[PDB]
Order: structure tokens, then C-alpha cells, then sequence
């Protein structure tokens, strides 16, 4: 593999869209590669790192608790409910809810969760109560995930979810427990996580929430390390590519790959 900044314009060529990408160290923030870290790109299902979040605050101000049931009825349900929809009878709790939205990306579970913070705007008074000035929800799911070309709805930037997610995890604005919690339920993700093990060399830590759009958009928030350490944030947002599905997977891989194999920077 190239160098990764060599292997990320060679995806946008390839692709004919727009990459936006941050590697950062997990403990200090240091950045390693930007490349359009500045520019917005859809969030996707990536929000939901964010949401649960979010939660975990209220979990430690008191507000919630993750044990609570939430008894939901069908007419709550949205497009994609893997969990959520076996539960009408017995209901989720938060905690549950959380781990069925990152894990899992169920979508109504986001929506309940999404409530419970005061909405999309609740959600985005959040971030700026973080520090976060830039990214955004506006919207529900499933239509957050439209990535309509130009439109700023729903959207982050590379340099700001990272910052964002390294805040949430490591600052101390959010309890030991709920920064492990937050970590586990991305060490857990069963969309992904798998298929990324049975790709990665030995050795190699991950972590990860992602998202996609039918029309044309894929992202990725991920912890990745050798020596089986979390040691590095990687963020990686697609956008206003015709490509199939398969070819976005790929070429976010192949920045990957290219990370891996040049990875003392
Ligand atoms: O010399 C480095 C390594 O080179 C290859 O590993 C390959 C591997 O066989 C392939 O499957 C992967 O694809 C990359 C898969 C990407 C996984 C995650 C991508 C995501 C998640 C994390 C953040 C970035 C995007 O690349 C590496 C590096 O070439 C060898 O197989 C391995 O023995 C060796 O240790």
C-alpha cells in the first residue's frame, strides 16, 4: 500500500467524491493526517457514538439511570429495528437501547434515546456544551441519512468528531464508568466489527461505530492500535460518490490498510 495521504486521493479519484479523514492519538489528541478535516460530511449512524454520550452525562448528573425500562409501542418503530422490534411486549432499557443503537445501529432504538435528550436539538446543544461548535442533528431517523449534495443537515467534520469522541472518552467530563461504558459498546459492535477482525493482521485493536447512506456516503469512527491497544482515533467520511457499496467499503479498507502498513508517523 502507499503512504495513507497518497492512498486517500487515490480514493477520491477513483470514487469521483469527496474524502474527509482525521488520525489522531487517542491519549493526546495529536494529530497525525488531516485531509479535508475541516469540511462537512453526512454523520450517518456515526451520530449515535454521540447520542449515547450524551445519556451517559444524564446517567451521571442523575437524570437517568441505564436500568430504566422504556416501554415503547409498535407505532414508534422506524426502518431498521433488529432489536427494538423484538421487545414491544417487554420493553429495552436505556442501556439496553444504547447498546442496540451503537451495536447494532438499530434505528427506532435511537430514536427513543434521541428523545431522552431533547431531540436533534437537544443532542446538538449537547455539543456545543462540549466544545463542539460544528456538528449538527437535525433530524430523526431514518432522515438523517439522506446526504443530500450541500446540504449542512445532519453533519459533522472529520477534525470535529474526532475531538468529539476523544473528549467523551477520555476527558473526565464524563465518569469512569460511563467512559468505559461508551468504549465497550464500540469494542461490541456487531455490524462491522467482526468483518474488520477477520481482515485486520494479529495484533491489531479495534473499535468502531459506522454509517452509510443509499446515496452515496459511508463513514467510520474507529479506535485502532497495534500491540492490542486502542492507540489512535481514525475518522473517515465518504460523500457524493455514484460507487457502489462494495467500492466505498473497499477504499475506506485501503486507507486502512495504508495506515497499517506505515503506521510510525
Ligand atoms: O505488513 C503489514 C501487514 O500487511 C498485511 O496486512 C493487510 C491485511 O491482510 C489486509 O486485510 C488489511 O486490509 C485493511 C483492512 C482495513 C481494516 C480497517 C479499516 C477501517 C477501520 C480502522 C480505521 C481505518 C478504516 O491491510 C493490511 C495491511 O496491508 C499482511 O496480511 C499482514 O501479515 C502484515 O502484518
Amino acid at each position: 500500500s502507499p503512504q495513507p495521504l497518497e492512498q486517500i486521493k487515490l480514493s477520491e479519484s477513483q470514487l469521483s467524491g469527496r474524502v474527509g479523514m482525521i488520525e489522531m492519538d487517542l491519549a493526546s489528541g495529536r494529530t497525525l493526517t488531516a485531509w479535508r478535516a475541516d469540511e462537512r460530511f453526512p454523520m450517518m449512524s456515526t451520530f449515535k457514538v454521540v447520542l449515547c454520550g450524551a445519556v451517559l452525562a444524564r446517567v451521571d448528573a442523575g437524570d437517568e439511570q441505564l436500568e430504566r425500562k422504556i416501554h415503547y409501542r409498535q407505532q414508534d418503530l422506524v426502518d431498521y429495528s433488529p432489536v427494538s422490534e423484538k421487545h414491544l411486549a417487554d420493553g429495552m432499557t436505556v442501556g439496553e437501547l444504547c447498546a442496540a443503537a451503537i451495536t447494532m445501529s438499530d434505528n427506532s432504538a435511537a430514536n427513543l434515546l434521541l428523545a431522552t435528550v431533547g431531540g436533534p436539538a437537544g443532542l446538538t446543544a449537547f455539543l456545543r456544551q462540549i466544545g463542539d461548535n460544528v456538528t449538527r442533528l437535525d433530524r430523526w431517523e431514518t432522515e438523517l441519512n439522506e446526504a443530500l449534495p450541500g446540504d449542512a443537515r445532519d453533519t459533522t467534520t472529520p477534525a470535529s468528531m474526532a475531538a468529539t469522541l476523544r473528549k467523551l472518552l477520555t476527558s473526565q467530563r464524563l465518569s469512569a464508568r460511563s467512559q468505559r461504558q461508551l468504549l465497550q459498546w464500540m469494542v461490541d459492535d456487531r455490524v462491522a466489527g467482526p468483518l474488520i477482525r477477520s481482515v485486520l493482521p494479529a495484533g491489531w485493536f479495534i473499535a468502531d461505530k459506522t454509517g452509510a447512506s443509499e446515496r452515496g456516503a459511508r463513514g467510520i469512527v474507529a479506535l485502532l492500535g497495534p500491540n492490542n491497544k486502542a492507540e489512535r482515533i481514525v475518522v473517515i467520511y465518504l460523500r457524493d460518490t455514484p460507487a457502489s457499496m462494495a467500492e466505498r467499503n473497499q477504499q475506506i479498507a485501503g486507507i486502512g490498510a495504508a495506515l497499517i502498513e506505515h503506521w510510525q508517523r
